[PDB]
């Protein structure tokens, strides 16, 4: 079977649809997210009209084999997707009304800037490749977008899934390729990093700085290299469910940040030590009660500075 | 092949029931798990009906390809079942008695809150599109549905395994849906986590009180800061288990209330240290007294609040 | 192809066996294993039988599609068996021979109560169920179940492969199944366990009590914390690996008890040394002398009390 | 079907092509890569010549089932690769232009010497066996090899996508194979890396030297130890990632280096305390003031002469 | 299509070959690894005879269905190899030469006793079971047995790739049953262990004895304690890696005797303390010296007998 012939020499308009009915598995790592949903496609194959009243039937069915059906790919996916053909409608006019259920792991990449405070669009890219007879043009028929209420991506808040409707057409080796965008708006539900990562990471920083209030060397170095240990785990746990990215990081900036006011803790902790050693404990208690005001003032202005250029 | 027609302008009922083999793979984090059972399907074909007498058969046996069969999907399944026919009957009057066995990966969420002394509902949903020519509409044979006694859900207790009877009929993409809720209630075997997480998170935490029998500083930071750092390992331990909730779980509010007792018991530590050098061990002594009471009392009576909020 | 006719109302016997080619994958934490072996199947369908003379063969070779074959499926699989059929072979009589060779994941629980010195009986269950027009019915035929001598499931001993000659029949959704129970026979193989787990786990132990030869209250703080941390690695690491169960297990109990003695070792360690701040030394020694012999004598007769109840 | 016949006797030329559409998973430690791509493939077949005044079309289109395609094959995929054919197109005079869309995991290996500041290059090798009756010859379509700007390898940089134009043809098995060899340039965002692992070890590392301006051999033990460890999780951090290599890589010559740097410390450390027991402090003082130098001195001049050997 | 027919009664000689493409994931845990080659089979089928003369061609290109093809499987697979038949040709005397590419995940234990110095050989089992007409025997074409140069496994040596020619021959369920040993011998390359995992190891043991040139207690429990640390960390590593084996192992043994070590210093340093404490530092000073030169001594010897006894 060919492609429906033109009355003049428009191209072929495939109008299409995606009505997501699951949305699972982002992997942020990975940068991929799993979807099932319901593909929608309807072209006009003059070949397939019908006279309602002499054929007595409104609509006729047919089955995928029957007739000619547009390949449609889409762009970001890992494997090409599992699809079962749910219905094929054709109106007396030859208008064919194609509808089929799709599961696909689409890849689409993540901006991971503000995160655990980001949003992201999700993409899934419908394309179509025109044939040597008929260019094949894509549409989008908004009353066919859409998702289910119940469509729940864990840990993130689905905004919207619409489509930009104006098609990217393009030549790829020597024959015109109609591409879709439809976007998956999404933003991060931030709040359980506050008490599982963020508060933990900040209680053992506070706990390095009660070194400000000792003369034990020995418990000092205790408090600022246990907690720093501490720091390196939450950094290790972190960096493990983060991608590597070429790009700093809000979580990066940080984490990072946060080892220099270890560093210098320890730094104090030695110049105190020292100071008391060579007999000189009045330098050593100047340094120490600066320090109690200092380190939190400029951990303060630090993470507001942060914020500012992250957000 | 078209679907049956009707006798006046009913719509055609589908009577379903699916009873459940195997019951297995409950990942908490995913909020997936994985079913092995039978479903059964019944609709009236009256295109197949038969007089037994002059046929001689009582019933008929056809392959799926023979006949009609309504196209019956999931909806909150990751991918498309794996389905294989047991058995297709047809009774003289055109009834027709379908089974087949699948396997599925089922998608639904749970409710963490009260983990892990928590029970959950899993959601099977069947679901049939309506052609042009006929509306399809399902049921529920309750006589079709159930589970083997031997169905076991590892770390877990199936209590019930039964259907919402009344269909959910609503239009999707200009078609009319008949959806239909199974569910699996099932609830938490908890004991594991007393010996292994709950018993041990105490013991370590009550070594940090031991503290408050102590006027060796750098002893008081080995145990608060030590047993601290075990208290994370247990919270990692937990969270790389439990899925990121935008609401607050009671495992959540135990784990970080705890870090609050850790910090609290490293001030008290450091105030006593610096009385003691302040040549004011007095005023240290009842503080240490004071907490000895103060710490486990306040640990009680937040839990009791806790425990009253979350149950 | 209908099932073969009955000469009275007899059932239709469908000989079975099993013959492991390869035994692999044995998860633990997931309570299941991979096989690989050969079912054969035979039944008589007089239908299919010849005169040896007159056709000159002494038997036919058959296609799957040619001829009748029984549904046989596993209760007990995650998802449907791969399956090739190597040969389909009719006797004279019409007693036909099917052999084909497959692969399962097969879901088998396992009793953790005695591990790492537990024997486990995985289960494989074969079943039938009857047709409209005949009965099914399963049997064993011992000289066709069997298992390679190769076969090797790695950390286990394999005991036996033997079947439960009497099938279980009985009704499920009004028709006759046939369920045919295959045991496995293993036994853990323990050793590794000693060296890598018990024997480190124990040393550290014993180090701890060596703070009953020191005065060093913050020596002791840091051999019995120390100690106690690298226990709770050791604990993590079983639980890994070894499934929550609703029961207590033998590991769990000796994992679970030796934390009392980390426990009650750091009392010991606060009361010796609030003594001997108290300036109360000879009471804290006799204290101190008492657990020297107590400790390890508790922990012996804890052991075979807890050896006894769980063997 | 046979291959096509030829008219002198010059093998058959199947021009190639591979156009990159998806580019993921590149995994250091498997040495593997996945890739999804457009497979051109362009031969003469007269046997398919036709008049297109009498088929009335100019090209004519052929399912994959239709007509002789040869069978061309991956050299290094795990395994065969996932394809579904987009198009098959004959011009009058026979010459077919194939198109199919596949995804493969590919498996090129790394050199991981210079790495992360290392750049690779990803083979892709198309082969073709000869047939009995033709010599089959694999030829590179520059016009029909590419990438889409959009192709994005997570943590890489895609420099190029090349292929080396003349096929390495050679005798397997007594027949002539035509091997094409695709070369993917790439490499690594290596920015991560500096505030995740290089800046945290280094730091801990500088941290163990602050032992070199404190007497209390209490704790610089403890630091020179604590940080020991800390440095000992980052190189299994790094080596879970890092295959192992039967060569000496950068990354691993500074890991290992750093082991010794901590060892010398302790050494010092042990010296330092050893003298100043043997009321020798003088002696003690010149060591562990020398160490203060020598120390980062030796450390940076090892680097030089590492970073000079590796590139 | 039934099997060749004898000339006499003489079984038919299967000639097989595999020549390895790709090699690759070798799960030392799993005791599995994955295979990428040729499969090449050839017999004489005397039906497919014919005069060249006659039929003007030299060989014939038969489709896998058009003619007889023996069952050949692999007995140590997991599944079923992925197959694709390269090519099948006939000679006029009806010598049949197939060629399929597979790939296949092979089942083959590993001899862990002297890894990672350490040479084993993998097995791949060809298999052909007798049909009734025809008992079938397998052979070797020495010249159809090979590897590309290419072929590499990561982290081992492929020293070579040979097939025992004479096949096991036995009876299976009453048939005969032919199976050939193709056998690849590789061995470990051990480099990246000596800079990862065993020189570390030993500058954590060798930092432990630095406290037989201290006094301080408090020192030596923390030296010796947190290097014991240090080495469960790597024993985990290992034992992570490394399957669970029956047998004593040699990385098993080091690793349990350096235990014994820990825990012997641990011993010293309490007895050293003790009496320190009892006002008997003479006697501890003389333990001290003895350990000093007694530990490193101990320690070369033991692994001497150890290396002589594995190796
Ligand atoms: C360690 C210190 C951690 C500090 C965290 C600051 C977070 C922040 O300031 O995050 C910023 C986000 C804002 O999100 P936004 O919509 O992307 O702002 C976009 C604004 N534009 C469009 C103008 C650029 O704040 C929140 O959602 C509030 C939650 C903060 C909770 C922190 C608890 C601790
Ligand atoms: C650290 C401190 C941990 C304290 C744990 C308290 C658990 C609790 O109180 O859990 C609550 C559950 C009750 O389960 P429920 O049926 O959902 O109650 C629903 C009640 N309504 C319907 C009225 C709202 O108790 C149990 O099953 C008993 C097991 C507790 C063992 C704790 C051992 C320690
Ligand atoms: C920490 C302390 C750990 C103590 C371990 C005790 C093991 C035990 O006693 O295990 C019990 C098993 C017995 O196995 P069974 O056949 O199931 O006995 C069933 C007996 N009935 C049928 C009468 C009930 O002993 C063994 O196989 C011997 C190996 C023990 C090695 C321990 C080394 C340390
Ligand atoms: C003068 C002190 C020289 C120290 C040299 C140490 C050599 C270590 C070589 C390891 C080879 C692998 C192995 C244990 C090392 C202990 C070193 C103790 C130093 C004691 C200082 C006494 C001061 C007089
Ligand atoms: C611990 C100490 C770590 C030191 C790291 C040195 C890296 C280096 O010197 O890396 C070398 C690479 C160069 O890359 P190249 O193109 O392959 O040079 C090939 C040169 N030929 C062709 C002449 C042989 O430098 C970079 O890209 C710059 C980034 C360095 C950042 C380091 C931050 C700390
Ligand atoms: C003279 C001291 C001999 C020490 C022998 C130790 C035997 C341990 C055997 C473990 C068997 C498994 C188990 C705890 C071991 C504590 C040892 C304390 C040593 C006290 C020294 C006092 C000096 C007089
Ligand atoms: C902690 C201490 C670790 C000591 C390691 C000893 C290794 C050994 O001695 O290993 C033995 C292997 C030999 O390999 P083989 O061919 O199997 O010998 C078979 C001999 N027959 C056939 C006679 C029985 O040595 C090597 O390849 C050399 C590498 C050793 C590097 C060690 C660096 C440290
Ligand atoms: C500002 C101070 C520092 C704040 C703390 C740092 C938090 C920064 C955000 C980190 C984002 C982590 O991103 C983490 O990625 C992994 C991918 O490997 C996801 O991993 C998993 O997610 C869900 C289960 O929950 C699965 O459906 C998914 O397939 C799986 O990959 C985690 O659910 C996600 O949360
Ligand atoms: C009140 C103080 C704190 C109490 C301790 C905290 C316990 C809270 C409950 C945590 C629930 C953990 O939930 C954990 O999730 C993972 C999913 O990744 C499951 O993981 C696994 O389960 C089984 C094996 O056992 C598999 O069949 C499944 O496919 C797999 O994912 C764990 O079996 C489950 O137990
Ligand atoms: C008495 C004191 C305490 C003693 C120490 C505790 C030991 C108790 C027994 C624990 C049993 C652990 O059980 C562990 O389970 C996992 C499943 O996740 C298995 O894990 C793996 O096994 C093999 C590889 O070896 C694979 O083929 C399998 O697919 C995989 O899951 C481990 O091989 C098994 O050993
Ligand atoms: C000079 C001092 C030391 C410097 C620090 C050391 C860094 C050296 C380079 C280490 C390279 C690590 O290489 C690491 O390999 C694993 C493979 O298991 C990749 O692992 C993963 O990558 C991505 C997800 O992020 C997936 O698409 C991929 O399938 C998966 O395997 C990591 O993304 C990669 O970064
Ligand atoms: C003598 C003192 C002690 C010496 C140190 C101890 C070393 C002893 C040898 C340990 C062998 C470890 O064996 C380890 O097994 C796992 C199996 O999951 C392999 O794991 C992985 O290997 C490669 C990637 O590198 C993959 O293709 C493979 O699929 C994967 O499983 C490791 O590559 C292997 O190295
Ligand atoms: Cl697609
Ligand atoms: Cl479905
Ligand atoms: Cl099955
Ligand atoms: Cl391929
Ligand atoms: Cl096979
Ligand atoms: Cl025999
Ligand atoms: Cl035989
Ligand atoms: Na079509
Ligand atoms: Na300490
Ligand atoms: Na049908
Ligand atoms: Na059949
Ligand atoms: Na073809
Ligand atoms: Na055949």
């Amino acid at each position: 079977v060919s492609p429906p012939p033109p009355i003049a020499d428009e191209p072929l308009t495939v109008n299409t649809g995606i009505y997501l009915i699951e949305c699972y598995s982002l992997d942020d790592k990975a940068e991929t997210f799993k979807v099932n949903a319901f593909l929608s496609l309807s072209w006009k194959d003059r070949r397939l009209a019908f006279d309602p009243v002499r054929s007595g039937v409104r609509v006729k069915t047919y089955e995928p084999e029957a007739i000619w059906i547009p390949e449609i790919r889409f762009v970001n996916v890992e494997n090409a997707r599992d699809a079962d053909v749910v219905d094929i409608s054709v109106s007396p006019d030859g208008t064919v009304q194609y509808l089929e259920r799709f599961s696909a792991r689409v890849l689409s990449p993540l901006d991971f800037r503000r995160a655990p405070f980001d949003s992201q669009t999700l993409h899934i890219y419908l394309i179509v490749r025109s044939v040597d007879t008929r260019n094949i043009v894509l549409a989008v028929d908004l009353e066919k977008v859409g998702k289910n209420d119940d469509v729940f991506l864990t840990g993130w808040d689905i905004e919207s899934f619409t489509a930009v409707v104006k098609p990217a057409n393009f030549a790829l080796e020597d024959r015109l390729e109609s591409k879709l965008d439809y976007q998956l708006r999404i933003s991060r539900q931030y709040f359980s990093y506050i008490p599982n990562i963020i508060l933990p990471m900040l209680f053992i920083l506070f706990i390095s700085w009660t070194a400000f209030w000792s003369t034990s060397y020995e418990a000092n170095v205790t408090l600022v290299v246990s907690t720093l240990i501490a720091h390196i785990a939450f950094n290790i746990l972190v960096e493990t469910n983060l991608p590597k990215t070429p790009y700093m990081t809000y979580t990066g900036a940080i984490i990072f940040m946060i080892y220099l006011f270890y560093f210098v803790a320890v730094i104090e902790v030695t110049v105190q030590h020292y100071l008391k050693v060579e007999s000189q404990p009045a330098r050593a208690a100047s340094i120490t009660r600066a320090s109690r005001i200092a380190f939190p003032v400029v951990f303060l202005l630090a993470n507001i500075i942060l914020a500012f250029l992250f957000f």
